């Protein structure tokens, strides 16, 4: 219990990943501020918001600064995905995911980093994803929105070292009921089709596996803690080995 | 000879580099429709917003309609303002946005179909050193360009083989933009400039800073069948500035 | 209380970050067989040379003969000279080859069938940032660094899901090794070295160098079931070293 | 045309890309002298020598200089690859690769840079491989000499810019007589099995094929040329796209 005292935020909090983020933090002793588009468990607090409307992100960071007293820890979780390739993207959705993506992440950090200022110490976690460094195809928006977080990350690194570090955690697949959703876009209902789809993408793993919630919010926690006190601007994967391997059969000698 | 009969557009036109572009094209026989915010040796200038698509779209179906081509687009547009994430207004840090994603969203979405209808095309996004790492008080900038290179690895990947997509990320190039930066931090003291200028090209290893022909070289391989393997990738013309680690050695 | 029973192999085993790896990996309850060419409550020492293949099979034999296990291996063996490639003698290059990639291919060559067998294992390589750019005069050392990373990721792509492999990425540390380099630029003056170290760490966004401390800590989540995902990872402990560009820009 | 009178070293120098490598700096107007273990007369010199043996290295380089004058342009492009995983790759054959991959570049290095330091110029490019950043199976020794090869390439930048730049050519699958013993490792030679399994890696790449050696040659030849006058320490993927790719499907929205 080593986030005793401590105060944590965490976007899309009732996403997969943002709930074992904020399991994972009180678990760890932090009190967590969940923000998300629902009413959707152990947070001291929920702010039902936009991410993109600064007007709510200003008024949830003060109402969470005044009760509290602190923030030591921001997740930033909230992002949307389109299936779409670049040219069959419709501007409203591709200004939407750019602006929930990249805009709400700027905006969260925005309000937030003062207050990490003030009080001497803070720990940004942006979420990001293995489509940060590489490319599925359909997900244009997605890709592009996620290679702009890492620049987010490394330039809040270097504005704000030593007071703030600034890290990305880049997941590869992680069970999620999107995961489940995107199965069943591709493949349908026909008999255990979208598992064994699910199971497949395991398999493009190294390990051979998808990734577990909570194995995310473990790397989130560690980057949060004073362990990994010379981290910073790095983007750490999360992703079973997946960008480090070449998908090139190669014999046996 | 290279490019005779292939349409290149090129935004941000008027720029250092935009500029050098549009005349290694033109040099190598590209005939270059001129893409920019001002009013040169193209055939054709569009001035307008790369972030409106009324503009853009009608800018695309215009050569489209005339040529009935576009072999190659380069996405050049960008703007640069100051300031750490927390103290970027929010209209500002909106704009850069717009400006450096969107707009070549915008372009390469009208740009791409006409390029598989016909076959074949080529597109370049001008990226930068800053797609990889942080200067200080760059968080709008910085962001852009890391998003411009996810821009360019979907497209390779959603497009490939008839549309190559790669980007160029230069270091510290002489350019209008740059000579601003330095008064910006150094005064318009002409002689102070050049100090400054000098010091940044010490950082690099070459010693010196880069020329904007030496981009738009860069560039004109990407356009050309040349470069007919690579797609998706990042060209550094940075003077080795990014593998270079700035901690001295002893030189024994 | 995380490691109870697990039993790891550190080389370079009375290094700076070597002796703190050591330590932490004692303090989360591990029973940590050290490696090194010297003489701290470790539960075995080997004094061998990492590049011997009868030394290494048999403090790895011994090991898992004595406990049935080898859950840990960190290759953190290195060492480093100064010279640019082509004044580096061809007797010290293949030595630097030798020790910082072979002494690592060698350890896990007999570590891996026994974390196969057993049924798990976790497998650390130290590297450096210098795996990913370069300083001045370090041309074999920079080579070996990036030599590693592949060893990393091999490793990672044929053993997963069972064995994992990942390599941590240090900027400048309070190390032996580091103070020695600092007095071979700036000689034995105590304070003169002590400027030397305070100029890199104000290369460092952080504005010092880092501790090994701080490497060990990276080290331990690695070898421990909290980055039970994380595999063929590069973790730079840099304090944004290499998330910096080295180029002034203006204030406000 | 822009190599006239300049004299350039490439190894491996019987190799599909080597070939392609000499014959496209012919084109372009250089003399060309071949390293390899071999017996192409684009070239206007070979050398039948091991580059891991320094005196050879050494005489070789030496009758060049004597013979031309200058060394303007140097390719290590000399290679061998073993198809095991790390423990099973006995000592002797692992020794040995990062021997030729790694200790043949430097040697080559090694003497070709002073002669182009006195003559005041050079470009020197390294042939490494999309196995310079991700992995295969069955390639432990091969991926770590070709990473090390990029900290090889970064370093000469390094230390030698402005008179020498320093750059690495990093391919995807070409076809090669070696990309024919490996398919017919693999699947053996029941009808066109060979075939299609080139097929299958071209697949693999978004190009939707393998590349052909020339396309490596174009890019050597663009960075032993002026036109890259502002590039170096710079690794350049010829690869298809294969480095930018995530292998993991994805609806149609």
């Amino acid at each position: 219990e080593e986030f005793t005292d401590k105060v944590a935020i965490v976007t899309g909090g009732s996403s997969g990943i943002g709930l074992a983020v904020v399991d994972a933090l009180v678990r760890y002793g932090a009190k967590v501020v969940s923000v998300s588009l629902d009413e959707k468990v152990n947070v001291s607090d929920h702010f039902k918001i936009d991410v993109t409307n600064e007007e709510e992100v200003k008024e949830a960071v003060e109402k969470t600064t005044k009760k509290y007293g602190r923030i030591d820890i921001l997740v930033n979780n909230a992002g949307i995905e389109q299936y779409s390739p670049l040219h069959l993207t419709p501007t409203e959705i591709w200004r939407r995911i750019i602006d929930v993506n990249v805009n709400g992440s700027y905006l969260m950090a925005k309000y937030t980093i003062p207050v990490m200022l003030a009080i001497g110490h803070g720990s940004i976690i942006n979420i990001a994803s293995v489509q940060s460094y590489a490319a599925t195809k359909n997900a244009a928006a997605y890709v592009t929105s996620k290679h702009a977080l890492l620049g987010l990350t490394r330039s809040v690194a270097i504005d704000y070292a030593p007071k703030i570090r600034c890290n990305a955690v880049c997941p590869g697949t992680i069970m999620t009921p999107m995961v489940i959703k995107a199965a069943k876009m591709e493949v349908g209902e026909d008999e255990n089709a979208v598992e064994r789809k699910i199971e497949e993408w395991g398999r493009q793993h190294p390990m051979g596996r998808i990734g577990r919630p909570e194995e995310v919010a473990e790397v989130v926690a560690f980057l949060a803690s004073d362990r990994s006190s010379f981290i910073t601007g790095a983007c750490l994967t999360v992703d079973g080995g997946l960008l480090s391997k070449l998908p090139i059969s190669t014999p046996n000698a």
